[PDB]
């Protein structure tokens, strides 16, 4: 898979398990079209969102459902979600790992991009 | 003003100057309505976006134009922009500072909410 | 003052108040010599640590007592402290702000160096 | 191995390769004794620093040689190194991953702690 999402919990020092993730792709009319979705596993990772064939050039938005995550742990957090927006595959196919590190009032996100 | 945005550059160890910032309010039909905008100052800060009277409870989005910032420095970045989406809540402290720390392939954002 | 320390709490979205901070200078024999210290204020800031005359070039270490901060809030943390080690350089801009953003199992630190 | 170090480069969007790491353990006299060292691989990971038997309770310091890393890439960075200091194994053996995300004037570090 050319798109993977990894989420960590900075309060617990653990993977962030059962985090919902929705991916969108900007359409020709400039709307955000639903592209793929899933949830993180016990390891904090979400694999299998898409395929090399389907993951064409485009502008993609990875929404990480942080508020839904934190509230289930009894924490009222600040953000609604984390949104990671990027152009993909503009120089040919790449593999993308989107990582996020979550706290109730803060998050950081990183991308690791590799050429297969 | 109840909303301030502060932007820092983790590559040069400096405020991120002249960065465009757009704030939107979520409307009843779920679209994003322009609310306020500006450019960060020489200190990386953008003050005066709104007033107590206008900044009612609701969902807001702060978009920070990170891509143009990095391109003006000759650096190829990953993200189109950084987006910070949150609910304004009258029960909490009254002053919101949205801080962002920028790198070409990463950013971190924080909310400092005080009285 | 050429050196300021700012500490933020990523769990509560607030300044980190009453955090002990110790600054050390590296001596010729490689040991760490106490240099300045204090506690962060209600704004999470510690001003007045040193002066231009005393803050000569060299290697400095800023230790932030994060463990005591989290324990006073009833939260079990990972780190003993956060340590920031850097060289002061007269060629660069003259004012150093060392910022730290704290979580129980993580921290991030940044240097904002300006004139 | 119960101690692993992972390092990422926030400028390049890549693993941070060939980063030197020195681990110390506080001795009874309160000095920092050299405990293990190594360097990150092509994946940004450093495995095999220690063993379950040798990684006893203690206060450990993981020094990540960030300045040496960045200068080789033609970047004069701010910090000398990142130092991650923590008590380990105080409630019995655990597995620790120390992760760091590096920029020239900033870094963030996280721990993921698991119970085997
Ligand atoms: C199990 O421990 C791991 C494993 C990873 O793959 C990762 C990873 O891929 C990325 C990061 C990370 C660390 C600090 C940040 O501020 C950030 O945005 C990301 O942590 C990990 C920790
Ligand atoms: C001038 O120095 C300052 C001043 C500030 O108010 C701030 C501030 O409000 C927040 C942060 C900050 C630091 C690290 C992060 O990972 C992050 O997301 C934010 O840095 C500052 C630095
Ligand atoms: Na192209
Ligand atoms: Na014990």
């Amino acid at each position: 898979c050319p798109l993977m999402v990894k989420v960590l919990d900075a309060v617990r020092g653990s993977p962030a398990i059962n985090v919902a993730v929705h991916v969108f792709r900007k359409a020709a009319d400039d709307t955000w079209e639903p592209f793929a979705s899933g949830k993180t596993s016990e390891s904090g990772e979400l694999h299998g969102l898409t395929t090399e064939e389907e993951f064409v050039e485009g502008i993609y938005k990875v929404e990480i459902d942080t508020k839904s995550y934190w509230k289930a742990l009894g924490i009222s957090p600040f953000h609604e979600h984390a949104e990671v927006v990027f152009t993909a595959n503009d120089s040919g196919p790449r593999r993308y790992t989107i990582a996020a590190l979550l706290s109730p009032y803060s998050y950081s996100t990183t991308a690791v991009v590799t050429n297969p």
